[PDB]
This record gives C-alpha cells, sequence and structure tokens, in this order.
C-alpha cells in the first residue's frame, strides 16, 4: 500500500516497507543492529542507510555487541574513511556506546529482546492507523525507553528516534488497516 509506505515509491524503500518494517523481531542481535542502523537516519533519508547497510555490516563486525562494543578512537578514525558510510564521527561513536549499552543491558537483565519486549508486554502494539495522517512521530513510552537506554550508555537514539526503531521492529505495528504487509496479531 502505497499510503502506508509514506508514499514513496522507490522498491528498493517500498522493498523495507513490506519484508522489514513492521513485522515482529525477536531476536536480540537484529534489534541490536535495526536500533543502531536507526540511530544512523538523522538529517538523511532512509533509502540512504538501506544502500548503505552491507557497507555498515563489514565496518561494524555485522552488528554483533560483543565485537562492535570493543572498538576505540583508532577503529573509528579508520572508519572516517571507509567507503559507502556516513562520515558522522559522532554518529559511528554512538555505534560503538550503543553495543557496550547493549552488553551491559544483558548483564542485568540477560536478553536485550526481553528488555525491550517489556515495554509493551511481549506482544505487539497494534496502533490500528487507518490511514497515514493518523501516525504520530512520538509518545510517552518511547520517551521512557530512550531515557532508560541513555542510562546503560546509548547514544542518538532520543524519543522520537526510539518511537521509529518501535515501529520498525514492530513492537509497534503502525501499518495501515488495509496495507498487504500489515502482521497478523493474536
Ligand atoms: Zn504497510
Amino acid at each position: 500500500m502505497n499510503e502506508c509506505a509514506f508514499g514513496t515509491k522507490d522498491p528498493v524503500y517500498l522493498n523495507y516497507h513490506d519484508h522489514v518494517w513492521g513485522q515482529p523481531l525477536y531476536d536480540s542481535k537484529a534489534l541490536f543492529k535495526l536500533l543502531a542502523l536507526e540511530s544512523q537516519h538523522a538529517g538523511l533519508s532512509w533509502l540512504t542507510i538501506l544502500k548503505k547497510k552491507e557497507a555498515y555490516e563489514e565496518a561494524f563486525y555485522d552488528f554483533e555487541p560483543e565485537k562492535v562494543a570493543q572498538m576505540t578512537a583508532q577503529d573509528i578514525d579508520r572508519l572516517m574513511t571507509f567507503p559507502n558510510i556516513v562520515h558522522h564521527r559522532k554518529k559511528l561513536e554512538a555505534i560503538v556506546n550503543q553495543a557496550q549499552g547493549y552488553l551491559k543491558i544483558e548483564q542485568a537483565y540477560g536478553s536485550f529482546s526481553k528488555f525491550l519486549w517489556s515495554y509493551v508486554n511481549g506482544k505487539p502494539k497494534d496502533l490500528q492507523y487507518e490511514h497515514a495522517s493518523d501516525r504520530i512521530t512520538v509518545d510517552d513510552t518511547a520517551t521512557q525507553l530512550s531515557k532508560d537506554l541513555k542510562q546503560y550508555g546509548f547514544k542518538f537514539l532520543g524519543p522520537v528516534t526510539v518511537f521509529s526503531f518501535l515501529e520498525a521492529a514492530g513492537l509497534y505495528d503502525a501499518h495501515l488497516k488495509d496495507c498487504p504487509s500489515k502482521p497478523k496479531h493474536n
């Protein structure tokens, strides 16, 4: 559904809308990767990051948190000229701080997935949208999660960005009622 996919026609973006965005994601490492890539979105089109995903994977150990968490200024120095990623130093540093935060969460709570999913009581919040104009960009839960993640050292993940992540990972289902890609919830 065109309306649901923000009126974007580029089929690389539509692929993301159709096969990733809003589909419940329960795997800890996959959640981390999606969150990390979401943090790179700011001030750019999502298509920009999508086309660079494989480059980010090569830059960041396939977003494996134990490996990313150990990266240093020395790695970031190198990555500032690594081809086909966005060379915004604070964005790149943020991915490392996020990986460190993930490890701290898993130390305290066991599972990064269980930590995040707890914010919606273990099942997707169906926002029951019918029109694209129904959509909000932030809420109280995303704001609290943003704050809570900040306490474990996560960076570049403000309330609006976290809200976007919740929708992307399917913790929130923001697909329109008549979108072919709207997931079934039981
Ligand atoms: Zn949709």
